[PDB]
């Protein structure tokens, strides 16, 4: 058997709901992403999403076992507020290879929240151990007695820590080029000069997002070749594309981001409190998306706050990838006309049409003083068409007020003349997640 990591709502006809620790017979798997499956409950039978179940007794089926995830993703995860202490996860070690960690929410009356980082290491006549006191046979027996007592822990293990559902691959088995039929749009989220965003629904049961593109925007076949590699492109940091319709008028259906827009949560009440620790834990996430499009050989070419929305526990996403290439417009193609981001766009792009991970890393640098400001738009004094003139003379924006000088330094690399000497979105990543740098230890004693 395997058992359900998750809840599961049917969102078809042949898909088979299921809760969370049910357990399911697979019993046709000559797939990837949906397998059928037969309820060893119920005896229902139905498609399920392969990445919400694992096999009966595997280390996988534990709840607690979140397998390769960055101490940083399981610090977000531990921190949130609603965790009791000693919430905690077991997942693979980044340093040492064939080890795992135990990391537990803690709090401390000076400290406050904090996460605490147990290296478990295997004992090679093969007992796993987080102290040489105290040994066992196997991580679940390690957890039970340590769900106990503290012992040497910070705290007893007294909670799992929740997680959200992972993303499905798709929609539903095979469903890609979908009828247009089966959208219902509700809430109209935006309206730019290319189209709309709408919050719908998929075939009477899925919550989506939908973005329609006006007709005449781009060719529908230049635009279903994109769409493949739009696809292909799979990352924690980048919004899911589930489907579209590729018929004019265009529809682009994809992963529906509870918040919102970065550029609108950073305005108002939302952000009124956000500190330079969260500001920079977002600019993280970012960067780290655009390292995986990096590593995919691939480029953003409208990367700016509006571009990046904002889900559950402050997460991050990079949206809209894919699009910009395919515009048709002529002045648009121009790199000029009120429809084209000058002010996010690297001189050499704008120029001569060389849009490059490079002039990414350029508007990233754009969307950290976007970031430090509260959202203000850059180049406060001026137009779109002085943007250009004044930065192909050198111009930069100043370091904004309360920022400090070292995160305006950043900015001034992202902002190099040459291209080619801008930093990577690999170095962009570290540089941020590490800005903040604790002299404290990674593991304990
Ligand atoms: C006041 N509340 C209204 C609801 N909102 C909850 C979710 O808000 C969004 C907004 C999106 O787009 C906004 C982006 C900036 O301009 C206004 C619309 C979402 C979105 N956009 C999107 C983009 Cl940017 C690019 C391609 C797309 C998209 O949809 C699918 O195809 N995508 C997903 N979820 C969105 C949720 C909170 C505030």
């Amino acid at each position: 058997t395997f058992v359900a990591l998750y809840d599961y709502e049917s969102r078809t006809e042949t898909d088979l709901s299921f809760k969370k620790g049910e357990r399911l017979q697979i019993v046709n798997n000559t797939e990837g992403d949906w397998w059928l499956a037969h309820s060893l409950s119920t005896g229902q039978t139905g498609y399920i999403p392969s990445n919400y179940v694992a096999p009966s007794d595997s280390i996988q089926a534990e709840e607690w076992y979140f397998g390769k995830i960055t101490r940083r993703e399981s610090e977000r995860l531990l921190l949130n507020a609603e965790n009791p202490r000693g919430t905690f996860l077991v997942r693979e070690s980044e340093t040492t290879k064939g080890a795992y960690c135990l990391s537990v929410s803690d709090f401390d009356n000076a400290k406050g929240l904090n996460v605490k980082h147990y290296k478990i290491r295997k004992l090679d006549s093969g007992g796993f151990y987080i102290t040489s006191r105290t040994q066992f046979n196997s991580l679940q027996q390690l957890v039970a007695y340590y769900s106990k007592h503290a012992d040497g822990l910070c705290h007893r293990l007294t909670t799992v820590c929740p997680t959200s559902k992972p993303q499905t691959q798709g929609l539903a088995k095979d469903a890609w080029e979908i009828p247009r039929e089966s959208l219902r749009l509700e809430v109209k989220l935006g309206q730019g000069c290319f189209g709309e965003v709408w919050m719908g629904t998929w075939n009477g049961t899925t919550r989506v997002a939908i973005k329609t593109l006006k007709p005449g925007t781009m060719s529908p076949e230049a635009f279903l070749q994109e769409a493949q590699v739009m696809k292909k492109l799979r990352h924690e940091k980048l919004v899911q594309l589930y489907a579209v319709v590729s018929e004019e008028p265009i529809y682009i259906v994809t992963e529906y981001m509870s918040k919102g827009s970065l550029l609108d949560f950073l305005k108002g009440e939302t952000g009124k409190y956000l500190r330079l620790p969260q500001l920079v834990d977002m600019a993280a996430q970012i960067a780290s998306g655009m390292a995986y499009v990096e590593r995919m050989n691939y480029v953003h070419r409208d990367l700016r706050a509006a571009n990046i929305l904002v889900g559950e526990n402050l997460v991050c996403k990079v949206a809209d990838f894919g699009l910009a290439r395919l515009i048709e417009d002529n002045e648009y193609t121009a790199r000029q006309g009120a429809k084209f981001p000058i002010k996010w766009t690297a001189p050499e792009a704008a120029l001569y049409g060389r849009f490059t991970i490079k002039s990414d890393v350029w508007s990233f640098g754009i969307l950290l003083t976007e970031l430090t400001t509260k959202g203000r738009v850059p180049y406060p004094g001026m137009v779109n068409r002085e943007v250009l003139d004044q930065v192909e003379r050198g111009y930069r924006m100043p370091c904004p007020p309360e920022c400090p000088e070292s995160l305006h330094d950043l900015m001034c690399q992202c902002w190099r003349k040459e291209p080619e000497e801008r930093p990577t979105f690999e170095y962009l990543q570290a540089f941020l997640e590490d800005y903040f740098t604790s002299t404290e230890p990674q593991y304990q004693p």
